[PDB]
């Protein structure tokens, strides 16, 4: 078992999703956390759109990434391409991955369902390489 941070360049009004799927798919395998890069909260829409899958994320972002320690986490997932707006210790973890995905913010429920499909496959691949 190992710890994973899931993040985007900014978190205010962004849905991200992959953190909620990673603990719903693999919490007996890995520990998952999500954080802001500045003082923020995930999309209020994200809770209801991840709850279509039964996913529990009501208050998951409480603190910025820079409030934590990077070396606690073997993996850091940047969901919006590069991490860039975070300290260098988070890009230097062993499984630092840049995922070039979209965010559901500003677009339809069909895009939330599209992102859930793409993210499910990405998160299952992540777990199946870090297992």
């Amino acid at each position: 078992m190992k710890k994973v941070m899931f993040v985007c360049k900014r978190n205010s009004s962004r849905s991200q999703m992959a953190e909620g799927f990673a603990k719903t798919l693999g919490a007996g395998k890995i520990a998952v956390t999500s954080s802001g890069l500045e003082s923020s909260r995930v999309h209020p829409t994200a809770i209801a759109m991840m709850e279509e899958v039964g996913i529990d994320i009501s208050g998951q972002t409480s603190d910025p990434i820079e409030n934590f320690n990077a070396d606690d986490y073997d993996v850091v997932i940047s969901l919006c391409g590069s991490g860039v707006n975070l300290p260098p210790e988070w890009v230097t973890q062993e499984i630092f991955e840049d995922w070039q995905l979209e965010d559901p913010d500003g677009q339809s429920l069909e895009v939330f369902r599209t992102v859930r499909g793409q993210v499910k496959e990405r998160v299952e691949n992540l777990i199946a390489k870090i297992s």
